[PDB]
Order: C-alpha cells, then structure tokens, then sequence
C-alpha cells in the first residue's frame, strides 16, 4: 500500500470484505470466477499484478522483454519466496502452466493458454502432446520463458490472472485435493491463509516473506460467503463488513443513494450481463427461438425501471468499452419494444409454438436477491411480451457453475468479466473449443473471425474482425445480452487505497489501509 503523506493509520489494520459466495476452489487451476479470484490475488502472485489503478505491473518478474511479440522473457526478482521461506523460481511457473494445460487437471481455464497461444496447447488440450511439450522453459532458476505460434502484442496483459499465478509442487503431490487446507497450503502473495470455515468465512493474514511485505499494511483479511445483497448491505452498516461485495440489492439501493452517498462507489465496469442460452438443446438450437428471447426482454423496464443501478442496456457481449472495442450497435436495439415484440412472437410461431403448445422452459440462476428479482422480473416480461412461462431455479454458485458447463440446462442467468482488457477476454469464451463455453455455441464462422485477428498485425483491422465477430454472434443469437454492469458496492470511509479506477475491479488486500476512526 502507498499511505498518503499526513493520513493517520488506525491501531488495527484488520478488513472485512464480503465476496458473494463461497469459492469454488483455493486452487488456481480450478476457478473461474469473481469470488475466486478475489481470494486467489491475495494468496498467489503470478508473473505480473495490476497495480491500484489496473495497469500490468511487475509482479514475480520484475522486467520483461519480447522477440517480435512471440517469445517473451521474464526475468524473476531474486527475492521472490513461498510462505514457507522457499524460493519461487521459474521452474514453479513451467510446472504450474503445465499444470494448467493438463487435461488430467480438467481447469475451467486450460483454454487460457490458447487465448495466449502458448505453443502446443491445441494438441496438449487434446491429449495429442504430453504438457511437458507446452511451450514455456525456465532458462534459469529467475528467467522464465514462454513462446507462442504467433505474434500477441497484448500477451504481457493476460498475466495477471489467477490461472496463470504458481502453484506448489510439493504440496499438490503430497496432498491432492486438500492442498489447499490451511495446514498444508504454500502460497506466494502477501497473504498466507489462516482459516477457510465452509460457508462461513476465510481468514488470510499476512504473510512475512512476500518479497514487497514491507509495503503490505492490513495484518489480517476476512472474505465472507454472503450471496444476499440485502444481508451484505445489512452487516456493512452494522459494523461488521468494511467493503460489501458488487453485487447490490434492489430493496436497498434507491435508498442508500439518499442515506450514505459517499460510501457508495460507482464505477467502470468491464462484465456483461446476460441470459446465456444452452445452444446444442432443442429447442433452443434454433435461432428463430433464441432469437425470440433476446428481442422480446425489454431492457429498458429490467435495467431504468426494475434495477436503476446505473447499468447500460446492452447489444452485444463484449462491453463497448472495453479496449479494442469498435462495436456496431444492431438495428433491433435502436427499435420500440413493441416492434421487437412482433418480431419475437412471429419467430415463435414460426419455430412451432402455440397457445395450444406455448414454449416452457426452465431459468437457471445462482442464490441472489439481486438474480432472483431479475429472474422474476424477466419471467413476467417474457410471458407478457411473447407468451412463454419459464420455471425459475435457484443453485448455490459453485453447482451453478458447474451445470453450466455440464449443459444440464435450458436458459441460464450469467455475467462474464474481462480477464485482460482487450476484446478477446470475451470473445475466446465463444470459441467451439474453448475451456470457458458455457453457451455450448460452435460457429466455424465466429471461430474464423477470431482466429483471423492474430493474422493481421494491425489494429484498425483487429477491431474491425472483432466488431464481425460480435455481429456475427448476434445474428445466430447466442446469448441474450441484458445490460453493461457498473461496478458498485460499499466502502466504509476509513478504507484506504481503493480508487475504483480498474474496470476490472483486481483488487489487492496488500494496498489497501485503515484509516483512523
Ligand atoms: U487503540
Ligand atoms: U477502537
Ligand atoms: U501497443
Ligand atoms: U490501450
Ligand atoms: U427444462
Ligand atoms: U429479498
Ligand atoms: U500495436
Ligand atoms: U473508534
């Protein structure tokens, strides 16, 4: 943390943060989300870190270079240790990538390899190549080596992210699945984990061999496992929680605008919000249908009307905003909601159903009050606008991730955060292949448009293939795009150190302070 010059530092440097769920995993390799690697920042450092703004910044590695954006060279800080006192080397990182590009690890991100092009991943996925052929090489025990198939000038940028951070060895062979248990996990950031109570809380505390401890400031982090907004809120303003989680209630919010308006921060927000659609189940493998839901949500009464959170009604699944973005906003945004709606109730009629035979399918979302409020919301929008009744089902967020991805499911609430900021961290996720398809969408022509945007070396072309790209999943209308999120939670006064100013929101327990109150 950097304390401002004349801030006067409380006696006990000790955070309560909520995180909306309990995590799925400890482990790197097997997270996706955002509770997870809100955890997994504190307790691993991987090459790179985002600073308190979000730029890339040094983390493991304290300088790199690159040869014509294919081979990138990483030279390790020598002073870089686990909790236990021992070196991380570059050797820690090419077990660990190999880890992660494993089958046998079965990671919801071992396609974040081929988001990055490390070479040989393609055939590493498909059991083709053994993970020690992935392209990455410790040169010594403080240079690490990664080659990619071609040129990724973006590449330094995807390091940041849980997947990619080290993993120890020793303890992941000794003990298996309870590696991660507080007396048998390593851990390299500046947290080291004291307690993980399931569905209770997780204790991190400092940990005094991280390489930059001198700098860390708060002793102890607590991360709590509250998915009810409403609850969140309610234990922040009884004193117990300093940061709620960015997830926010809608019994609530109008009025803690009026009530605390300086502990409500509202900021840019790289995630899209969005009904994702099962595509390979009938009926929902046709487009007329798919089509249907995504026309007939009237965006204007769930984002202005039901929620007014100050989200933005969205057209695509990469947000605008994101760095590279140069969307086209389609022609059936820009209409009333009544011509999207006899557009969607002919599509319907034309893919088969009636008053006699109406479209009945279920709503997947995970416990909420926030997702639950929007799940009724959109039933009742969808049943008066195209005559369709939908069956709301609530699972706890680790089983709702993983239904997702076994394509047990008809309609799912969903939200995708960027993990880099550049296009691609949306769009790898549509790919047919990719390890993050939870929309079970496989489009040659979409798979093309991206694959094609490493082709060129320019990035007015870039843009224009991934703005085809977004064109392209919105003709076969994969998803149904709902809104843009803001990134707003609540921040007690005498919290230091977080700007709001990362869109996407990678905070580090290790910069934050406590204020005297
Ligand atoms: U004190
Ligand atoms: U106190
Ligand atoms: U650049
Ligand atoms: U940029
Ligand atoms: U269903
Ligand atoms: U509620
Ligand atoms: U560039
Ligand atoms: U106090």
């Amino acid at each position: 943390a950097d304390v401002p010059a004349g801030v006067q530092l409380a006696d006990k440097q000790t955070l309560v943060r909520n995180n909306g769920s309990e995590v799925q995993s400890l482990d790197p390799h097997k997270i996706e989300g955002v509770p997870e690697s809100n955890v997994s920042r504190d307790l691993f450092e991987g090459l790179l870190i985002s600073d308190v703004e979000g730029h890339p910044s040094p983390g493991v590695a304290e300088k790199w270079e690159n040869k014509d954006f294919k081979v990138w060279t990483f030279h390790l800080r020598e002073n870089a240790k686990w909790s236990d006192g021992t070196p991380v080397t570059a050797h820690d990182f090419v077990y660990s990538w190999q880890r992660l590009a494993d089958p046998n690890t079965a990671s919801p991100y071992a396609s974040y390899l081929q988001y990055g092009h490390i070479a040989n991943i393609d055939d590493i996925i498909a059991g083709k190549k053994p993970a020690t052929d992935l392209g990455v090489k410790a040169l010594d025990d403080h240079t690490f080596e990664v080659t990619l198939s071609e040129p990724v000038p973006y590449f330094y940028k995807l390091l940041v992210h849980p997947s990619v951070s080290p993993v120890p060895k020793s303890a992941v062979e000794k003990f298996g699945d309870k590696w991660t248990q507080p007396a048998n996990i390593v851990t390299n950031g500046a947290y080291k984990l004291k307690n993980w109570v399931v569905n209770e809380r997780i204790v991190l505390e400092r940990n005094p061999q991280y390489w930059d401890n001198a700098k860390t400031v708060i002793n102890q982090v607590t991360y709590l496992p509250i998915s009810s907004e409403v609850t969140d809120v309610n234990r922040y303003r009884s004193g117990e929680i300093d940061m709620t989680y960015n997830n926010m209630p809608i019994e609530l919010f109008q009025k803690l605008k009026k009530e605390i308006p300086n502990e409500v921060r509202v900021d840019p927000y790289l995630c899209t919000y969005y009904y994702e659609i099962n595509n390979q189940k009938a009926p929902f493998n046709d487009v007329r249908v798919r089509t249907a839901l995504k026309l007939a949500l009237d965006r204007d009464i769930i984002v202005n009307k039901v929620k007014n959170q100050g989200d933005l009604p969205a057209y695509s699944y990469t947000p605008p905003y994101t760095d590279g973005a140069k969307l086209v906003e389609p022609e059936w945004f820009k209409w009333s909601q009544q011509k999207r709606n006899e557009e969607a109730k002919k599509l319907l009629a034309e893919a088969g159903f009636t008053a006699d035979k109406p479209l009945t399918f279920d709503l997947l979302y995970n416990t909420s009050d926030l997702h639950k409020k929007l799940a009724i919301a959109v039933a009742s929008i969808w049943k008066k606008n195209l005559g369709v009744n939908v069956n709301l089902e609530n699972q706890e967020w680790k089983t709702f991730l993983d239904t997702r991805h076994q394509g047990t499911f008809d309609v799912a609430r969903a939200g995708w955060c960027a993990d880099y900021n550049e296009p691609t961290s949306f769009l790898n996720t549509m790919l047919s292949d990719s390890s993050n398809n939870t929309a079970h969408y496989k489009s040659p022509a979409f798979d093309k448009l991206i694959a094609d945007t490493l082709k060129v070396a320019d990035d007015t072309q870039r843009s224009e293939l991934y703005a085809k790209a977004e064109q392209q999943l919105d003709k076969d209308s994969a998803i149904v795009p709902v809104y843009y999120y803001v990134n707003a939670r609540l921040v007690k006064p005498w919290v230091g150190g977080y700007t709001g100013k990362d869109p996407l929101d990678n905070i580090y327990v290790k910069n934050l302070y406590i204020i005297k109150h």
